[PDB]
């Protein structure tokens, strides 16, 4: 009631990135992607608490590298199932007004990103993404390579997280509203949240906020603390 | 009939780098981004000419710069003008069968990506465009903020050059041509074909000084 929860999806091993630890427990510059990730959400000042989904053998880890700053949840086998298994955690009696859910990986994101995606939950917006203009070109693509159309860009935007939702808001659409199809469901949040009818606005994200995905976002990463 | 002539258009001013120079005359490490761009086509062993379009100004620097790997002409004051201007150069009688266009901003692509986009245009495709996989979501959003959908993203690409056609295809697209971002959307709108090959994480385009230092990172060792 006022309450903002924060849950950190950390749950990927990072096949693309191929580092020999899961993504998330790579060290960056001393610090862990996980810890980086934590300290930016509490160094808003505005998130009471947070929750990081790990996977199910890195439980002690993640506890031994955070220590009080985030409860530990075993992660599921894809992303949905992570942020699902991390909203059981706040249910009933006492649930937070807001959730955050906010991705390991973009563990460079500024702390003001963070409040203003609270600014905006506390504003009245049920459900608040972060955004970027785009940078390159998009072509709609179909299975077999074809172009099928080079869709029109000044509507459209790069999505970021921490996504700001209000709690009800969220756990209704993790909840059933995944009648859905089978396995992996998406890695973006606002989605099911669109699935169910809710209204998802807007904020400028920023360029610091970017997934940590292949060697070479590591090696921006890398530039980034460095200097 | 087999030979590849490449443009690159380096005609840009380079606004969003702020860095006192036109962006692809900036430095990297030594070389230019223009340079870096050509010999990044060179290299691939399978481009034959390479046409240069820089701004008016700077015909004399660019020659200075490239010698004799690259002709030179005066870009326009957008990049569809500038690919325009360098397509007359591609004209009548002896005209190449295929034409990449390839961003100067782009300058750390590998030779190994140009190779690819000339493969498919060798085995029969109209236009080829090379793609990569979108880290972010991407969601339609009207005037106020307010999320209108989300696009299968998995029906969705992140589009890079060198982009390659068979000439008499893009000389058309241009001559038909009703900014425009990419070459292959005008091939589109007439009606064209563009096939998709993959991308690189390399060539990216050096638009703001986070891609520079990304870039400087990758160069330096
Ligand atoms: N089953 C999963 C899969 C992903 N994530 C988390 O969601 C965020 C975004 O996912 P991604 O960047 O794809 O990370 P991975 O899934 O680990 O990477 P990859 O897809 O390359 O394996 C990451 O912090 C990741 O750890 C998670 O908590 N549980
Ligand atoms: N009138 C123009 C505009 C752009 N370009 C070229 O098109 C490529 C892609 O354009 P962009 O990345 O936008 O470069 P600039 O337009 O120079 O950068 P900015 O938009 O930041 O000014 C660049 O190699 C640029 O030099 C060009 O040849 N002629
Ligand atoms: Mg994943
Ligand atoms: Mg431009």
């Amino acid at each position: 009631a006022g309450e903002v929860v924060a849950i950190v999806p950390a749950a990927g091993s990072g096949e693309r990135l191929a580092v020999g630890v899961p993504k998330a427990f790579y060290q960056l510059d001393g610090q862990t992607l996980i810890e980086r990730a934590v300290d930016g959400l509490l160094d808003s000042g505005v998130v009471d608490t947070v929750v990081v989904a790990v996977p199910a053998d890195r439980t002690d880890e993640a506890r031994q590298i955070l220590g009080h700053r985030a409860m530990i949840v075993a992660g599921g086998s894809n992303r949905t199932d992570t942020v699902n298994l991390a909203l059981t955690v706040l249910s009933g009696t006492a649930e937070p007004e807001f959730v955050l859910v906010h991705d390991a990986a973009r563990a460079l994101t500024p702390p003001a990103l963070v409040a203003r995606v609270v600014e905006a939950l506390r504003d009245g917006y049920a459900a608040v993404v972060p955004v970027l203009p785009l940078s390159d070109t998009i072509k709609a693509v179909d299975a077999n390579g074809v172009v099928l159309g080079t869709p029109e860009r000044a509507g459209l935007r790069a999505v970021q997280t921490p996504q700001g939702f209000t709690t009800d808001l969220l756990l209704r659409s993790y909840q059933r509203g995944s009648l859905d199809l089978p396995a992996a469901e998406y890695t973006d949040d606002a989605s099911l949240v669109e699935h169910i009818g809710g209204q998802v606005q807007v904020v400028d994200g920023d360029p610091l906020a970017f997934k940590i995905t292949t060697k070479l976002d590591l090696l921006l990463a890398q530039a980034i603390v460095h200097h």
